[PDB]
C-alpha cells in the first residue's frame, strides 16, 4: 500500500532525478530513513487514481496548476509551515500553491518567457519600437523576430499587456465567469499582433518548426521562448542572451509563470518525515543547489538561493518577469481558454476573421456553462442487458458534462426516446468511472413508480435501491437501511416526499432526479419553494416530455427548481421582476410586452442547461 | 413659560374634566403640589405650537393617534413605568402610545364602535343572518338595520372582517406602501354592502341624519355605532343595548379603537411629578372611577378597575370588540385612506362605479406618494419685494408636498418660468411656517452663480447666505462662518463640491438644491456616485430646462441623484437591470426592445416625482 518509516517521491524524467537522489542520500545518512527517487511513465496521470486508492508516493513534483485538481480531489496534505519558514520563500510562489486558502505543496522552481547579444546589440524597451528595427535586419535580407504564433501560450504577454486576461483572480478564487478576452487590453494587444502580419514583418504561418529553426539559423535577431530553448541556442552557439519584455502602452509583458513544486499525499503516513525532508533538506540553498546540478531549475522560490543565482542575468530576468507577470491557474476551467483563444488567433492574424470579431467568440466560448470537456466512448460496465442507441449515449456525455461543469439541468427529449434507460446511465458511468456511488434520489411519478423499478433490475442490477412505499409499517420497517447508507438510489413518489420529509430530508443526496411523466401539467412554485427549504441536494436532474414552455409561472417554478439556493426570500416572480423599478413603493403587475421578453431572455438564459431530441431527427 | 413645582393638564370639554380636578385635589392634598386642570378651546391644535416653543401644559388627554404627530416632532416625553406597573394596564393599549419602539403617553380610556333588547331579542351572530332577518322587520312595516352609509368609519368594520385593512403594521412600524384596500377581503366585505342596498333593505342615502333619527324613532331593530349615542337612546328611552360584531365569512368584524392618552410635555420640568400624579393617583381604580363619575369612559386600559366595569355589558362588549378590532393609526397618511375609503364606497354603493373599481382606485389613492394633503393659500412673509404668479405659488405647494411626504423631486418648468425665485419660495416658507432653518446646500452653474445671489438679495434679504467662492486663501475666510451655522444657504458650483468636499461634506445638508441651468448636457452617472459617497442631504430638489430624457444612460444618473442609498454597490444600469437574469453567470447588455420598456417603467416610476409646466400653457 504505503510503506511507513521511508519516503518515496516521484519527479519527471525531464528534470534533475539523480540530483534529487543524493538529497535523499544525506536525508539516510543523518537520518537513516531510506528515501527512494522514481520517476515513472506518465506519473501525473497514475498520481490521481493511486491517491483515491491510498497508494501511490509520499511526495509528488509536478507544476502548481495540476496539483487545483489534485487538491480539489483532496489527495495531497495542508503543508503545515511556520511563519519563518514562509519567509525563506518569496510570497508570490505560496500563492501558486494556496487552494482553498490552504497551502497544499512546496513552491521550488519557477518558469517563464524571456526575450541576441551581437546583431541586437540594445534590446527593445517597447513593443512599439520594433517596427522600424524590422526594417533595419530587413535591409540586410533578414527579420528582426520570429517566435511560435500558431500557439496561444506565446501570443498571450501583449495580449495580456493592456489588462487583457483569463479569470479574474478574487479574494483568493479566480472568477470563471470574470473573463478578460473582450477588453480593450486584448484588443489593443491583438490588434498589433495582426499589424505585424499585415506589414509583411511577421508570417501568419509561423510554428515551433521555425520559432527555433530560424533564430538558430542566423536568420532573425529577436524570439520569445523559455528555458527549455536556452540548451538548443547553445549547440548552434549564436551569442545569444535572454531579457524583460517589452512595455506596450507604458505596460509589461504579462507571460504564464509554472511554479515546480512538491506535495505530499493526503495518504501518505510520513507526513512529518516529508515535512523535515523538505523543509529542512531539500528547501536550502545547499539542497536546492544539489538538484540544479543534475539538470538546472531556472529561477528558485528560495530568496537566499535566488541571489546566488541571480549571478546569471538570464535567471534574474526570468524571475524578473515571473514578479511582473502571472501565474498559472490551478483551476480545470483552463482548457476552454486556451482552446478559446487558439483559434482567436489564428482567424484574426490570418485574415479570416476581425480582432473584434474572433475575440468576441473566445471571450464567449471560454466563460461558456460546459467548459469542461469530456468524451465518453462507451458506457457503463455496470450498464449491461443492452447496448444504447448512438444519442442515448451522446445523452449520458452532455449529462456527465452537466455533471463536471458543476450544473444543473433538464433532459426534455419526446416521451419514448429512453429518458429512464438515459438516467440509469448517467448513475452507472458515476460509479465505474467516478466514485460518486453515495445516495441518489429519484422522484417519478406513481403510475411509472414500477417501471423504473423493472427497467433498474433489467440494466443495472449491481445498482441496489431502497423503493420509499408502502403502508406506514411498511415504510418504517425501511427506516434503519437509509442510516446505513448501503442502497446506491432510492425511488419514491411527490408524496411521500412532502409526507415522509421527516425522514427522507435527512439524508445528503448527491443527485436529485425528478421524472415529471407524460401529463402535460402546469407546475406551482409554492411546492418548488417547500421542495427546496428542506432537501440538500447539490446536482439536480430534470426529465420531461414537453419541451420549454412560454408561461412566467412555470418558467418562474421551473429556476426555483434548477437554482434552489439564489430565490430564497423572494417568493413570487412579479416580486423579483419588478425589483429593478419596485425601489419607490410602487406595486404594479408586468404588462403583456413585458412578460413577453421576460419569457425572451429567460428560454436563451435556460438554453444551455436544457437537452431536447424529437423521434422524427433520430429513429 | 413653564412654572416648576406645579402641574397643568389639559383635556377636551366633551370629557369628564371636573371629575379630573378632584384627583389633582388629593395629589395637593397629600403632597402640596397645586394641580391646575384646564380645557382650552381647540387644545389639541394650540399644543404643538407651544409645545415647540417649550411652553404650554405638563400633561395633555387626546386619542393615542394625534400624539404620533407630536411624539414624531418630540413634544412628549419617553414614559418610563417599571414592569410591574405594565402589567396593570391591557398590553394592547401601550401598543397604541408606543411610537419608534418608545412609550409616549399613559394609556387610559378605550372606546369603538359596538352592536334592541325587545324587537331583536336574540343578536345575529353573523353578518350572513341579516336577509332573512331584515324580511321580518320588514313584514312588519319596518328595517332591522340602519347606521351612517355616507361615512367610512362606520363601514369599515365588515370590510376589515375577511383581511382588509389599511396600512401593514410591521415589527413596531406601519407600512404606508403595503395597503390592503384591494384584496379579497375588502371586496368579499364591500360587495355584501351593495348587495343589501341593491336589495332595497338598505338605502344608499343613509347618513347619521338618519342612523340616530330612526333607531331613536322605533323605525329600525339594530344600529352599529359608538358610546357617544348610548347617551341619545336613553332620551327616547328605547329599550337598547350593545353586543360583539358578527362574523362575516367566520371572522369578527374588525372597528377602529380609539385609546384617551395622557402624555407628558417634553418641554415640562416636572418629569417626576406627572409619572407621580399618574401612575399613582390616576392610573388606579380609585382615580380612574372619580373622573368617570363626571363623564363616563367605557373601557378603561387598568385590568383592575375594567373587572368592575365589565359588570356593564355594555363596556365589556365594547372591551370585547377592541382585542379582536383595530387599533387607530398614529401616522399621518390617514387622511389620505380616509378620503380614498369614503369616497369608494360612496360610489360603489350608488352604483356610479363597480365594488372592484371603486377599491381599485382608494387603494392606489392611498398609497400615492403625495398622501400628505397641506394647502399653501399665500406665500411666506421672508418672502416679499414682489408677488408670485398663481402657477409659482402652486409650485410651491407640490414642494411643501414633496417636503411633507419625505421625498426628493424635480422641478423641471421651462426656462424663464421663475424655477429661481420658487426655490427661494420653498426655502422661506420652510422657515415662516416649519422650523426648518438648517444648512441648505444650492449648487448652480458659474454663469448663473451670481444672478442666484441678486435674487436672494431681492426677494428673501433676511435668508443669509454664505457664497463658498473665490481663491484658496478667500475660501479659507468663510471656514469660519460655516462652523458656525449663523447661516441658512450656502450657495456654490458643482467646481467647489468636489474640489473643496474636505470641507463641505462635513455639514449635515437639511435640503440640497441643484440647478441644471440653460444648457442641455448628458449627465454621467460616475459623478452623481461620487457626489452619492460623501454627501449627507435628506431631502433633494434638482431644477431643470428639460424634461425627462428617453435615454437610459442619463435616467440611470437621474435616479443616483434622486434616491441616493439603494444604489450604493451597483454603479451601473447595465447589472442593475441584467440582475433578476444575471443569476447564471451569463453577462449580456440590454437590447433595442428590452430598453425601450425600461425606459417606459422608469417614466412612469418618475412621474409623481416632476413638476413641469410650460410658458404656452400658463402667460
Ligand atoms: N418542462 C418545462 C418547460 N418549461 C417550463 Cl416554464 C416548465 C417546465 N416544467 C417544470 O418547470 N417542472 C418543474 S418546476 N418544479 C418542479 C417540481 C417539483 C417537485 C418535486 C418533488 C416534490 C415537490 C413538492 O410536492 C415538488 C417541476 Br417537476
Ligand atoms: N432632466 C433630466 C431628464 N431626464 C433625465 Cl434621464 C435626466 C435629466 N437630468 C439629470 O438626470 N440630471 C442630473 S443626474 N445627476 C446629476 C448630478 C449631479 C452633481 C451635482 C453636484 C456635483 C456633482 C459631482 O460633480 C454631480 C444631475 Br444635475
Amino acid at each position: 500500500k504505503i510503506e511507513e518509516g521511508k519516503l518515496v517521491i516521484w519527479i519527471n524524467g525531464d528534470k534533475g532525478y539523480n540530483g534529487l537522489a543524493e538529497v535523499g542520500k544525506k536525508f539516510e545518512k543523518d537520518t537513516g530513513i531510506k528515501v527512494t527517487v522514481e520517476h515513472p511513465d506518465k506519473l501525473e496521470e497514475k498520481f490521481p487514481q493511486v491517491a483515491a486508492t491510498g497508494d501511490g508516493p509520499d511526495i509528488i513534483f509536478w507544476a502548481h496548476d495540476r496539483f487545483g485538481g489534485y487538491a480539489q480531489s483532496g489527495l495531497l496534505a495542508e503543508i503545515t509551515p511556520a511563519a519563518a519558514f514562509q519567509d525563506k520563500l518569496y510570497p508570490f510562489t505560496w500563492d501558486a500553491v494556496r487552494y482553498n486558502g490552504k497551502l497544499i505543496a512546496y513552491p521550488i522552481a519557477v518558469e517563464a518567457l524571456s526575450l541576441n547579444k551581437d546583431l541586437l546589440p540594445n534590446p527593445p524597451k517597447t513593443w512599439e519600437e520594433i517596427p522600424a528595427l524590422d526594417k533595419e535586419l530587413k535591409a540586410k535580407g533578414k527579420s528582426a523576430l520570429m517566435f511560435n504564433l500558431q500557439e496561444p501560450y506565446f501570443t498571450w504577454p501583449l495580449i495580456a499587456a493592456d489588462g487583457g486576461y483569463a479569470f479574474k483572480y478574487a479574494a483568493g478564487k479566480y472568477d470563471i465567469k470574470d473573463v478578460g478576452v473582450d477588453n480593450a487590453g486584448a484588443k489593443a494587444g491583438l490588434t498589433f499582433l495582426v499589424d505585424l502580419i499585415k506589414n509583411k514583418h511577421m508570417n501568419a504561418d509561423t510554428d515551433y518548426s521555425i520559432a527555433e529553426a530560424a533564430f538558430n539559423k542566423g536568420e532573425t535577431a529577436m524570439t520569445i521562448n523559455g528555458p527549455w530553448a536556452w540548451s538548443n541556442i547553445d549547440t548552434s552557439a549564436v551569442n545569444y542572451g535572454v531579457t524583460v519584455l517589452p512595455t506596450f502602452k507604458g505596460q509589461p509583458s504579462k507571460p504564464f509563470v509554472g511554479v515546480l513544486s512538491a506535495g505530499i499525499n493526503a495518504a501518505s503516513p510520513n507526513k512529518e518525515l516529508a515535512k523535515e525532508f523538505l523543509e529542512n533538506y531539500l528547501l536550502t540553498d545547499e539542497g536546492l543547489e544539489a538538484v540544479n546540478k543534475d539538470k538546472p531549475l531556472g529561477a528558485v522560490a528560495l530568496k537566499s538561493y535566488e541571489e546566488e543565482l541571480a549571478k546569471d542575468p538570464r535567471i534574474a530576468a526570468t524571475m524578473e518577469n515571473a514578479q511582473k507577470g502571472e501565474i498559472m491557474p490551478n483551476i480545470p476551467q483552463m482548457s476552454a481558454f486556451w482552446y478559446a483563444v487558439r483559434t482567436a488567433v489564428i482567424n484574426a492574424a490570418s485574415g479570416r476573421q476581425t480582432v473584434d470579431e474572433a475575440l468576441k467568440d473566445a471571450q464567449t466560448n471560454a466563460a461558456a456553462a460546459h467548459a469542461i470537456s469530456e468524451r465518453v466512448e462507451k458506457q457503463s460496465a455496470l450498464l449491461i442487458n443492452g447496448t444504447l442507441k448512438h444519442y442515448q449515449l451522446q445523452g449520458l456525455e452532455w449529462m456527465v458534462s452537466l455533471y463536471n461543469n458543476n450544473l444543473n439541468g433538464i433532459l426534455a427529449d419526446e416521451m419514448g426516446l429512453g429518458k429512464t434507460i438515459q438516467t440509469i446511465a448517467l448513475i452507472t458511468y458515476l460509479m465505474e468511472h467516478k466514485r460518486l456511488n453515495g445516495p441518489y434520489l429519484i422522484i417519478v411519478p406513481l403510475s411509472t413508480l414500477s417501471n423504473w423499478t423493472y427497467e433498474f433490475d433489467k440494466w443495472a442490477p449491481s445498482v441496489v435501491k431502497i423503493s420509499y412505499k408502502g403502508t406506514p409499517a411498511m415504510r418504517r420497517s425501511l427506516v434503519p437501511q437509509l442510516r446505513s447508507g448501503k442502497f446506491n438510489v432510492l425511488l419514491t413518489t411527490y408524496e411521500y416526499i412532502i409526507k415522509d420529509k421527516h425522514i427522507l430530508a435527512k439524508i445528503r443526496w448527491k443527485y436529485m432526479i425528478v421524472d415529471e411523466g407524460h401529463r402535460m401539467k402546469n407546475h406551482h412554485c409554492k411546492l418548488t419553494q417547500v421542495l427546496n427549504t428542506h432537501y440538500v441536494a447539490p446536482r439536480r436532474i430534470l426529465l420531461t416530455g414537453t419541451p420549454l414552455q412560454n408561461k412566467l409561472p412555470e418558467l418562474w417554478a421551473l429556476l426555483n427548481f434548477l437554482l434552489p439556493t439564489i430565490f430564497k426570500s423572494c417568493s413570487t416572480f412579479e416580486q423579483w421582476f419588478n425589483a429593478p423599478f419596485a425601489m419607490t413603493g410602487e406595486r404594479v403587475d408586468l404588462n403583456e410586452e413585458e412578460t413577453i421578453l421576460i419569457i425572451r431572455r429567460l428560454h436563451k438564459v435556460l438554453r444551455p442547461f436544457l437537452l431536447r431530441r424529437l423521434k422524427k431527427e433520430v429513429e
